[PDB]
């Protein structure tokens, strides 16, 4: 029998940044009505996967080192889980510009593999976690869930293809999959290739920070804990075949973000280097999340508070990030 | 076009299939003015749907390579020197995608990434990704322009849309000179007889039943393969990098109307039409507007009644080609 008297939750990509946050919160009892959960984490431990992100919750977590593209493995491990969440993906735009083959393999073929295995296993609730970048760029105003897909980068096009095959399963078979799309996340345990942890860890070592292009690109920032609470709202109250935005609550140019980061670590603008722009760089992302707010989601982490906590986290976790910075350097 | 060599050199992935082989046969025959004496490379993995018989008449003008568009190493050695790359390679049967879509995502998405990346490194100046009206979903009234949102419903359509999206991301990120075409249902000689028109023709010619699914009120816009290929060639000659181009169908028919036309065209009876329950992944209506490409000079030449009659005559005269295919399908 593959299920007992507590909920059983399957988290693909659960050794990464957002997925491990979701697992740690679920196990800690942060989501009401999900107490004493059994959690299965499936993660292939790419450069971004890190078992240190789960080291405190191994009594509740069954870890499976494997790939979402492995359909035989999924058929063996999925049965008995009440919820499947897919955080597994290649997620760095600059890596996708250098080589996108693994982005299409994991972010599209892997979604087909997981959705098909969920269909056969009868998993009753499935969440495909996705991104605002599938919409391209928006100069003014915000995207609602009806906005057309127009991805510009290979990462965003791969995420969009994954959403499209998941939605095709919902529409063709009645697969009970829901899509979430969110702004840029930040918080503890983010791999330090993304702009906030890269800038923080470099400033903490007295190194320079590389500001792409003219610095006027706009991102809408959300703390990972609010992203995961939005995802849990979708788990508990969303409907099959629907997309749900989870919006940021700090819309900043990269110049403004840089000012906030420098202020939070006592840094100086003399550390900021202008560097050539990213190819095809998206100018601006903005989401409206009225749809999910109507189901009771509300962010709890103001950017000033979340950034202060995140600076404190990186300041205290050199043991975790120094080996990652060393390799990337 | 300024060919790199003395004659143009055209690379056709999926050129042993239905539409791709028609394109090759027309190009070799000189049907496209300005493209005579071309050297043609056909790359095709010969799935259940590939057929070297489709290229029998152009054997001595075509270099055939049995290979997969996902084979980036092969593409890196075969692509250099080609002026144009056209990608007809795909899994294309909706009902097959309902049974198992894994190969649809592999060929129709990963295979497009593979081909675009190899084209980037090889410096190919003109690339055409052949795609489908099904990426837009269903439309109750009117026709889709090229700015219509992608909203595919079936696994086949979602896979084709995923391929278009990564192709367009290469156009936007690198300036890759790729163009996308989208078209409704094709028919004509050498179509594999799993598709509705050759399925009906070959079954009726053997005195067997033909299946009509559901209420039969699904609507499709039909185009003869030769007009589709001339639209594709218009995109080759007049299109622009990063742009989508529709090629419309000039016979809009319910499946009830299509069934009547097919029965009439072969002399069959409604007694042969087996009514069967609806199936899962077929949209209510597709319709494209092709004003954009018509402004670049495209115009269809085959009216449906004449093209259907030609196609019936072709299947009657080419049992040697389709009988093994029908036998295997059962
Ligand atoms: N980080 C953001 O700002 C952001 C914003 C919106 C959406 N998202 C989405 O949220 C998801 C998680 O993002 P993240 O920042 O935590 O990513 P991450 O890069 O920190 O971690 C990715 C995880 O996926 C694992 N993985 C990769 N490929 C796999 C495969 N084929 N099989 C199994 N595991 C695999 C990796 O080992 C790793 O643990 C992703 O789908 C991403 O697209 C992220
Ligand atoms: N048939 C239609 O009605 C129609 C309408 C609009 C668009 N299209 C598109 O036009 C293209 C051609 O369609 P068709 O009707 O000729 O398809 P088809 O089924 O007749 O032939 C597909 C060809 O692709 C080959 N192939 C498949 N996967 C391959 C791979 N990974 N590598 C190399 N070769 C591979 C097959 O061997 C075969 O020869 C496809 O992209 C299809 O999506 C078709
Ligand atoms: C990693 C990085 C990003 N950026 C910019 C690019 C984006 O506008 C923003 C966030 O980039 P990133 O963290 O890569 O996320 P995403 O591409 O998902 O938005 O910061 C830099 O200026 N420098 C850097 O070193």
């Amino acid at each position: 029998v593959p299920r007992g008297s507590v909920p059983r939750v399957f988290v693909a990509g659960g050794a990464g940044f957002i997925g491990s946050h979701y697992v740690r919160e679920l196990v800690a009892g942060a989501y009401a009505g999900w107490q004493g959960c059994e959690v299965t984490v499936l993660d292939s431990l790419t450069y971004a996967g890190n078992l240190a992100n789960l080291a405190g919750v191994r009594d509740a977590v069954t870890f499976v080192r494997g790939d979402i593209c492995d359909g035989r493995l999924l058929a063996e491990v999925l049965p008995g889980h009440d919820v499947v969440l897919n955080f597994a993906a290649e997620t760095h735009v600059d890596r996708s510009i250098a080589d996108s083959a693994e982005f299409l393999r994991t972010n599209v073929q892997g979604v087909q593999s997981l959705m098909q295995a969920c269909l056969t296993a009868g998993v009753p609730t499935i969440v495909q976690v996705s991104t605002d970048e599938v919409y391209g760029s928006i100069e003014a105003g915000s995207w609602s869930e009806d906005a057309p897909l127009a991805p510009n980068s290979p990462y965003a096009a791969a995420k969009a293809g994954g959403d499209l095959i998941a939605l095709a399963y919902a529409r063709t078979y009645g697969l009970p999959v829901r899509i979430t799309r969110c702004g840029n996340n930040y918080g503890p345990y983010q791999f330090p290739e993304k702009v906030i942890p890269l800038f923080l860890t470099r400033l903490m070592d007295g190194r320079s920070v590389p500001l792409y292009g003219d610095g006027r690109n706009v991102r809408d920032w959300i703390h990972v804990a609010d992203h995961c609470r939005g995802i849990q709202t979708v788990v508990e109250r969303g409907a099959s075949g629907e997309v749900y935005h989870i919006a940021g609550t700090a819309e900043l140019t990269n110049l403004e973000l840089t000012q906030h980061l420098l202020d939070a670590v006592g840094g100086s603008w003399d550390a900021v280097e202008r560097v050539p722009d990213r190819k095809g760089h998206d100018r601006r992302y903005s989401l409206s999340d009225a749809k999910l707010r109507a189901l009771g989601y509300a962010p709890r982490v103001p950017f000033a508070d979340g950034l202060a906590e995140t600076v404190a986290w990186y300041r205290a976790n050199r043991h975790w990030w120094e080996p990652l910075r060393k390799q990337l350097d």
